[PDB]
């Protein structure tokens, strides 16, 4: 347990306060991270600015190396790491060093994707015939500070996704992680600093968002707000965004849709992998079930078994359902398995909880007028919802607030082509499990799931602008 | 003078009460335009909001058909609309046909490029080898209700720049033209109506700021906004748009940048050309002269002279200087004059009003301590600011508020690429006005300058999003 | 009725000394004459064309889009009077041959707008290597120069329309030089470019006898670009004598219809039938032969043998499915195929009849690899059936075939029919459908013999341009 | 000291009967031998390379450039070794030996990064015609097959990976033919790619005698895709060797350097005698004649001049600018342009030396357009100075040339710049600065008889990779 430093101008920086970091499975004492006040803050965008100037005017060549540089510091402290990781969000060990190494390999992507950015010539003649001497030279460029918010349930890849894409392009970067999971952020920094980072290209902040939550993302001195976490939260910044760029990623309500003609087997074991991975603590999950009334008494069977499979206990022993993140987590999830309980839902399997390690609960016989139909408990409890049409699965899953992914189980894909036209969501995945891999492909949702396009080639264009330059040949 | 309807789900809708609408130069009564309540902008957006599923999932080419179909018309009622948009807003009788001319050009050009609208096939293969037989099918899908707020003074162009790009793209619209620019905008309307566009896909919203005006934002049915106007009005936008995707094109304060190899008399005519159009009532027009001192007396001689061929007078004769839009903006106009005047900077031409016919106003040797130097006029005066070093130039452009677009005068066109790199600005001309043609090109400012990036097919990308279908292949 | 046709050469109507008689081979009716140009004819259009190439690639896109539009809006006002003709001189359907015309009208406007908004790209020396950081390279496309279109019999309108847009937009001159069967639907279609108010020179057409001037209009070292739609034989040889000059051939097929055990064998038998027998099998994209699971061959044979039996079998203009195929030798080779099938042993579905030229349909089930009907491009009115027992050795007897332009696969399983799709050497594979060229948006192509190049509208325009780099450092 | 080398043939080394050595063009000195293949031999490299290609293109795209990355790190450690050999063999100074490797590397690098994150598109049938609208086109890239790779003398290294990279990462399989003179550095390549562990048979390399070889290896049936730099007849005879088989061809030069009245005359002539004499202008990219108005040309050859006379002649080891040339016929051939301009009057401004092969390097002023060295790639170390009266001239005497490889602008006002690029018939314009492929991602290609096909690493990827649609109904 040591006393964790910001990296603010090339410098390891404490500050007067401090915030203790416990493990959420055992309480075990972490260590401490600074409790940045708001001048603290501004210090750290005053570096950014002005290390700006220099950084976007390096080559892609240069800014590349950087990058790949700290994803091979990643690699070698992959376990190290990944250890402390495990412990401070109480994500399975060996799932915890396997975040490491993906955010290596998108560091990695990062920097090839972005090396060859390239512009646009437009022709003047395509638009009238008095202009056809007249040519736009397109470059593209950073748009300057981006403050990037990781999540506790990725607080290094969902830290480096958004890092790693804004360097390449000549953006300067803070990183604020989450309390809960601030030493594996700052842990992902001392790579990006022993890579040689320039100062100030890259920093970090950390504190309560009692201090400095409003304040980061209002600060006049950021040019792009780039943040995962909840939608409450989420929302409140688009308020204080103004005209700003944004990225969110915000909850959802992945629905699960196994037609008649489903290969159940293949659909029970993506629902169950997806649903209850990370004990459901992920936005691009399973989260509820819209099967076909004629398949869903040996579907939900199906799904039951596999559930009573997954191990329940602590992370260090690459449990499948490990301790949420903190008891108001637990509590509300247990909120919801209690309201579908008393308005008549079959619980499959049983609930129990012991501190904040709650057993994985599976509901069939679900109805829309059961708050787990719709919420997003962020737990390990899917609901089974049964549907006599398509149409009406269709209904059902776009009546929800969220919009992020939605996974078809059919063997008629023109159909399931079909109905994914429907679907408001950003990704549908035919006979699969929701994800967001392959990190190459875009990610995104609609409605209150957030907005922007991720995945690493979108996320260089969203963290770009362009820069046009016109002269009229002779 | 007629009695004027908005175009709401293919009827055209009387209010309770009506704005009588006043030509800005003469007084003379246009007719009226409706003042909506909350609850008409209501249906307006259930019209739209049901219209969307039918207009979304026709093809590319049917959509195409009547934006085509709508150009022909305004084309062939070019002088009949132009004829009254010139006294609506007090334009030039021949620039405004030719902005109908101009609105047709767009929205044909935005047809072509929208319905080859082409999507993209991802290889897992190229992240990770275990995904090799994992492909994303990403497509092209509309936001939703785009939400067109066009300006008084291009009240048909810039509402035709957003309308078309929304529409070919599978949108639905709402457009809510300036109080002051309404009948042009519903002229505009009525071209689309007469096309045959389905009732619900494209509307009308008339009315007051005090009571649909912000309402009209933050309606929940509206899925993108995409505004046209005053800083200060868009900034109020940004706050109410939440996360939902915006374009602002806001003001400017376009620097024209005269080095001391350059050709003083192109620079000049090109300054004056871009400065005083409209009576200089336009965002991206040259709005400060930073000359390097050694040339600066000169340019100055060679600009005067063109300032005093200006005419001025009325709209329906042509005049190059015509009656600001309305007292207000003349009574702005006239406080920075006389600013300008009271700390010591040399009126070149002589400041003359009558009623809100300003006359055009050179000033020489302006300073930073001036209103003149960074506040956007929107009206006849252009001041010239003396500096000693291109570094300095490149700073005091970069210190204004504004970041739209700028010129640079000189023959070293290497020169001239470094220091575009520096200025924070959308586009950067080279030996010519600042101008935001052709349209194929991107239009983009920077700062308070607005968000998003406009011209055709750029526009037509930021108001869709993307729909990912990813399945393995077996 | 028997006009006296001419070449479109420097904007002015042109005859020869010599004359070649066109008949249509369904009636022998005389139709018309077209010139027999000399060498030294040819070499005047093309230095016509050359002369022209500075002043039209120097027009902006906007401006040759307007003249492409105009022909197009001609060839939709005349599509039933061209149509007419095209029927005669290739005995192709009297509504098939209208509905060639209006097709070309749309591929026209279609290239026009697509090429319009061709773009260039700007790329960064700090991609490559940090001390070019400054140095960029401004791209702009141009064209090739003086493109020669060389059209076929089976589509002269269509076919020689899919090559002069894509080529008149990007800035190219076009020399048309037509087969001798479809010259007159050529110079038609000239008409219409000539009365759009084409500039002089920017296109012309070339006729005569190949034995005169064959090798002579593509060896021309004035053609910088050789567009050319044929059969196979005649298109290898076009590539001898390109030398290093770019080209695009569009040769023959023998597209495979791969029909699995679980696959919808009446809509199967549907596309087969429409694909296979569609003008008389005289299409390079074509089911030419039926792959199919022997558990469902019986079914499926039936099926289609149903649908043989319910084509019509009768001249141009009475729209007749079969109609005369294009003269006597094609129809030989096609009966030749019919008796070597039947000599080895296959069963024929329906019944062999040829009266002159017009070959009725014959479908022939229990084919075998040794059958010469299992591999040569007919080009007329027969279908083999032939069965397999796996989808690896349908996929194998597929790729045997040293053509690959197209192939269809009938199954319910797409996630199947994409990982068969991987693995077959053919440029596009059609699900649940007929093998098929359209929408002219998507890409055409064919591997190994079936030809060179990516067509289809924007391809088309891609490959007819080249690229002006103009590197400079930023200081 | 001298080594037998071996050819790398479906992940073995094998010898052949009989050998060709090679010997150091600037001192004699025996380097070693290679084999001299026989037809069969290469029958073998070419059915390996078919059977290889298979479980090559199935791997995912970061399996190829795995293998391509291993072999740059491997070709890093050893550019020491690998440029010692390669300075000797073709006569080209140490340390640029050395640099020619690390290039080598670096494009390998690049190759394999640019390869593996290429998109297929999506196309809808919608934006040709409203019946289409639920038909949909998933357009994905597949290799071409097998692609040839010729080598050139004068980058032996650097132009084997040019080709070998980007044809791998798009899952071709490769064999490389280096040049006799070359083939010693090319084998040497070889070996970091199989030490890199590729596959047996997705790399392979041929050498042998052009009389025994020669048309072989390019008109073989296995081979889908040839890819060739080298002098221009040669590659004239490959363009009717390929039949309808695609083919990029890197051929000759004679860039020309327009110098303008308003020009940096002292800067003109430091990137002027850099990019003329770099390997004693044995390069295709290379100032070949300087067309400078006449106002400004007494200035500007007494500043070239000087830079003439300071050049440095010698031997490889001493990493002389100027070193000997190829050979003796390569010699003789630059001694008769030389004496012919002599001959006709122009006037040297510098001396004409030949010791062995090694020619001093001859600056040319006053030459008129009767002389060969006004037209002929001489690559070898002379330059002529052509004078020119107005700038409309200058570009006609530019295109004059039946080589259009890039051209250099030196002026102060680049929109004149830029109109004057654009009716330049060369692939790439430099403005104010010497003609050059780099960087490698840019785009290089040639006009007329300077080659065919987009050279760079990113459109090199998109000539030897094609196109496979997957065309469906939407339900």
């Amino acid at each position: 347990a040591k006393q964790y430093k910001n990296l603010v101008n090339g410098e390891w920086k404490l500050s007067e306060n401090e915030i203790t970091i416990y493990a959420p499975a055992t309480g075990e004492e972490l260590g401490s991270v600074p409790a940045m006040t708001q001048a603290e803050v501004d210090a750290v965008y005053a570096s950014a600015k002005k290390a700006l100037s220099d950084w976007r005017t390096l080559s892609y060549v240069e800014r590349a190396a950087y990058l790949h540089k700290a994803a091979d510091i990643l690699v070698r402290d992959a376990e190290k790491i990944g250890a402390i990781l495990s412990k401070e969000v109480a994500k399975g060990h060996k799932a915890a060093v396997s975040e490491v190494i993906r955010t290596a390999e998108i560091i990695n992507y990062a920097a090839e994707e972005g090396l060859r950015m390239e512009g646009e010539v437009l022709e003047g003649g395509s638009f009238e015939a008095a202009s056809k001497k007249k040519i736009a030279i397109v470059r593209r460029e950073p748009v300057g500070l981006v403050l990037a918010i990781s999540p506790f349930n990725y607080p290094v890849n969902l830290a480096g996704s958004k890092i790693a894409p804004a360097l390449i392009a000549g953006n300067v970067v803070a990183l604020k992680p989450p309390t809960q999971g601030s030493i594996s952020g700052l842990l992902l920094a001392e790579a990006f600093a022993e890579a040689g980072i320039p100062a100030g290209v890259f920093n970090t902040i950390t504190g309560r968002g009692s201090v400095i939550g409003d304040y980061i993302v209002e600060h006049e001195a950021v040019n792009f707000i780039n943040f995962t976490g909840s939608t409450p939260i989420g929302e409140g910044i688009g308020k204080l965004a103004g005209m700003r760029p944004i990225m969110l990623e915000l909850g959802g309500k992945d629905s699960a849709i196994v037609l008649e003609d489903a290969d159940l087997a293949l659909a029970a074991k993506n629902i169950v992998a997806g649903a209850f991975g990370y004990s459901g603590q992920r936005s691009t999950a399973v989260k509820r079930v819209l099967v076909m009334d004629k398949v869903a008494d040996q579907l939900a069977a199906e799904i039951k078994t596999l559930v009573e499979k997954l191990s329940v206990g602590m992370p260090e022993d690459d449990a499948d359902i490990t301790p949420l993140i903190d008891t108001s987590a637990a509590d509300f999830v247990e909120g919801l398995i209690k309201d579908a309980t008393d308005k008549g839902a079959t619980a499959l399997t049983a609930f129990n909880r012991e501190g904040n390690l709650i057993s994985p609960v599976l509901f069939d016989h679900v109805t829309t007028d059961m708050r787990l139909a719709w919420e997003e408990p962020f737990g390990p409890v899917l609901p089974i919802i049964r549907v006599t049409t398509v149409e009406e699965a269709i209904k059902i899953s776009n009546e929800s607030e969220y919009g992020l992914q939605a996974s078809i189980f059919t063997t008629n894909f023109p159909k399931a082509f079909g109905i994914a036209e429907q679907l408001e969501v950003g990704t549908v995945h035919l006979n699969n499990k929701t994800q967001r891999g392959t990190d190459n492909f875009p990610f995104l949702g609609a409605k209150k799931s957030g907005a922007g396009v991720q995945g690493v080639k979108y996320s260089i264009e969203a963290m770009t602008t362009v820069k046009s330059v016109v002269f009229d040949i002779q």
